[PDB]
């Protein structure tokens, strides 16, 4: 299809179009990307991802068209620790994507250790919300941030962000094929706003058909990564 | 998802979200539901169906919600002879639905010969466009071309006389309103000729909560092409 859209105002347990990977599962009308104990508390060493089943037609060679898409979602992070980790990300990748071997912790379940920083060994665009160390994650700034990843865990750009325990963050990620701008706008309920944009030609990074979803992980330090709602729309346009 | 929508202005050969059953295949940016030869002409004894891969949440027990949906599509029928068979249908059925054994010809690839008229043995809502075309092989339904609404039976609960026009595209709009429980069908040719048929039906008592939607077509001894040219669909769960 040239156009596709779906909306999950909430996530009831009865799902049919979601692909669950790792420890991801539905609990309390929300998606818990990372594992939580029986009491609902986060645990260490966990990775989880979800993908929408239907493939998205991102671009089409024959017609020289590229999709204009919008992804709106909200999530909350919670942890009894002073340093909850590691983060959650919205990502776009090839349809057969699976969790890479040893991609826990700072790799967010998105990249394999051996090629995490090799743009030629990866095909993925992701928007990450990182809450976690200059000794391990020697590739990220010295503070929580929102980062745009293009075939590498080493963000092409980042902006400072504040982690607020248990508070929902509303995010809108849009891509405009005419300007090739990928824009990210995130807000907390009190109006605090964060914005970051990057110009990228998706045709040179991703295949024509892709899948979209979310990934999260916790290493030694942990926190819940709760996806509360998600709406997505994409339509092929002439450029 | 509470809401889902997709649109196929045309059908390129590179499809990823369509389930092809029987002889259905993409050809010339359109879906040929029934088999065609090298010249592109219709052949006999052929059945084909397509379904969208994502499941549609038609209703939700826990919340007491039922979906409002709309399906818009266009198709054309062509045959070397002045008339053709057997017809095409838009249908809604359980996710694992497959072509019933021996459901060719007049059964449109939707029902099994043994229970084609047994409502308790079927779970399907379909809007068919019948053009044959044969009281000898299709004793059911009125004796003239028609559009019919099928609910668990090949014997339409409601029909309206229809005109077959070789090679001309018919634009169809199928809508279901959970508030009135009316399933409305409006079909029109480019010159403005319009056909309307509707029926009240509680989808909850007929189909499971999650379903798949698609099209089916068949040709027995008599044949014609059943070309699906475009299709857009959209559903949203609403409180009743
Ligand atoms: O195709 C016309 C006609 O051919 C045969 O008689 C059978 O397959 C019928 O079901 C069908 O209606
Ligand atoms: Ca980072
Ligand atoms: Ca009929
Ligand atoms: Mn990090
Ligand atoms: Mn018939």
């Amino acid at each position: 299809q040239d156009s596709l859209s779906f909306g999950f105002p909430t996530f009831p347990s009865d799902q049919k179009n979601l692909i669950f990977q790792g420890d991801a599962q539905i609990k309390n009308n929300a998606v818990q990307l990372t594992k939580t104990d029986s009491n609902g508390n986060p645990v260490a060493s966990t990775v989880g991802r979800i993908l929408f089943s239907a493939q998205v037609h991102l671009w089409e060679k024959s017609s020289s068209r590229v999709a204009n898409f919008q992804s709106q979602f909200s999530f909350s992070l919670k942890s009894p620790l002073s340093n909850g980790a590691d983060g959650i990300a919205f990502f776009i990748a090839p349809p057969d994507t699976t969790i890479p071997s040893g991609s826990g912790g700072g790799l967010l379940g998105l990249f394999a250790p051996g090629t995490a920083q090799n743009t030629s060994a990866n095909q993925v665009i992701a928007v990450e919300f990182d809450t976690f160390a200059q000794d391990s994650n020697t590739w990220d700034p010295n503070y929580p941030h929102i980062g745009i990843d293009v075939n590498s865990i080493r963000s092409v750009k980042t902006v400072k962000w504040d982690r607020r325990d248990g508070q929902s963050l509303n995010v809108l990620v849009t891509f405009n094929p005419s300007t090739r701008n990928l824009d990210v706008v995130a807000t907390y309920s009190d109006g605090t706003r964060y914005e970051v944009s990057y110009e990228v030609d998706v045709r040179s990074v991703l295949p024509e058909w892709v899948r979209v979803g979310f990934s999260a992980a916790s290493g030694e330090q942990y926190q819940t990564h709760t996806l509360e709602s998600w709406s997505f729309t994409s339509t092929l346009l002439y450029t």
